[PDB]
Formats: C-alpha cells, sequence, structure tokens
C-alpha cells in the first residue's frame, strides 16, 4: 500500500532509507495513469523501498521545496537527501530501475 504524506510529517516520514514520492493532484490525469503501476511497483519492493503519496495542493510548502513545478514528479530519497527525479508518465520497468539504481 502507499501512505501517504504531507508538509507536516514529511520530513519524519522521509528521514529513512530509500523512498520514492508521488507529487500528484486530483486535477492530474497522467497521475490517475500512473497510480496503479505504482502500487504495483510498491508491492515488488515491499521491505526494499517505501512509496509515498503527496497532494500537491493541499502540501504546496513540499512541492516548493523540491522545485515541483509540473506533475506527475516522482523524487527518489535516500536518507533524507533527493537523489533522483523522474518527470511525467513511466512503466512499471523504468521506475523499478531507477529504484534499484539506488538500492
Amino acid at each position: 500500500a502507499i501512505v501517504k504524506v504531507t508538509d507536516a510529517d514529511f520530513d519524519s516520514k522521509v528521514e529513512s532509507g530509500v523512498q520514492l514520492v508521488d507529487f500528484w493532484a486530483t486535477w492530474c490525469g497522467p497521475c490517475k495513469m500512473i497510480a496503479p503501476v505504482l502500487e504495483e511497483l510498491a508491492a515488488d519492493y515491499e521491505g526494499k523501498a517505501d512509496i509515498l503519496k503527496l497532494d500537491v495542493d493541499e502540501n504546496p510548502s513540499t512541492a516548493a521545496k523540491y522545485e515541483v513545478m509540473s506533475i506527475p514528479t516522482l523524487i527518489v530519497f535516500k536518507d533524507g537527501q533527493p537523489v533522483d527525479k523522474v518527470v511525467g508518465f513511466q512503466p512499471k520497468e523504468n521506475l523499478a530501475e531507477v529504484l534499484d539504481k539506488h538500492l
């Protein structure tokens, strides 16, 4: 499952190991398309990486902090630090690759 994160608890949820953060919004069409792909990816990495979702409308601060201009945007965090960024729709194969590159 994908845990939701907000401006209030972002810093405590990300400090961990490797985490993929999905910056989305309800009005985002491409985000709706990648949603199911992330749910599957999450399962393929249980115990390896955490996948979080952050609604940019209700959490503008975190979106501003990491320069999230367009969505969908996915950022890979490694021990509290952003190490990679992926923009737009992406196939599960391409997302898994990006994660493996940091595990």
